[PDB]
């Protein structure tokens, strides 16, 4: 699995996080991130992917130790945590061919799991447009509690 890098951008209240909506298999909402290039350092890949997807440069804000990393299906995803970005920042992807929309979401309102279908006695999970973000939500809330209060 080629590792991916990106960011969790939060506003100044720490309430809201910046998600991006793709197309097709990436049609839902997720954190801005993408695959590392040959010989590219993690921090540079995170900044490149975030600038390509949001038009916002995190380079001067990345902290080396402040990230959440998950291994999903034997692919590693690491999102640098970037707090205090004002909600009135103008975000604009580099190309609309990959990114449909960019929005702030309330962290407390986001799901941290998908819903089963126990009502229908059917196995599996109900669709959720936050599926790409979900795995990071509980680890984020725990990280924020520890590092802030
Ligand atoms: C569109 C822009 C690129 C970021 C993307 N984030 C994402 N999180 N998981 C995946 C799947 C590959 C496993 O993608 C979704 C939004």
């Amino acid at each position: 699995g080629v590792p991916t890098y990106g960011a969790i951008i939060l506003d100044e209240t720490l309430e809201n996080v910046l998600l991006v909506q793709g197309y097709l298999a990436k049609s839902g909402w997720g954190f801005p991130k993408g695959k590392v290039n040959k010989e590219e350092a993690p921090h540079d890949c995170a900044a490149r992917e975030v600038f390509e997807e949001t038009g916002f440069d995190i380079k001067d804000y990345i902290c080396k130790d402040d990230y959440i990393e998950l291994r999903i299906n034997d692919q590693l995803a690491r999102l640098y945590i970037i707090p205090g970005i004002p909600k009135d920042t103008k975000f604009n992807p580099k190309t609309r061919r990959e990114i449909r929309n960019i929005e702030w979401f309330s962290i407390e309102k986001l799901p941290c799991h998908r819903n089963d279908m126990t009502p229908k006695s059917k196995l599996g999970l109900a669709p959720n447009k936050f599926f790409m973000a979900i795995p990071f939500i509980r680890p984020l809330r725990d990280w924020l509690s520890r590092r802030f209060g």
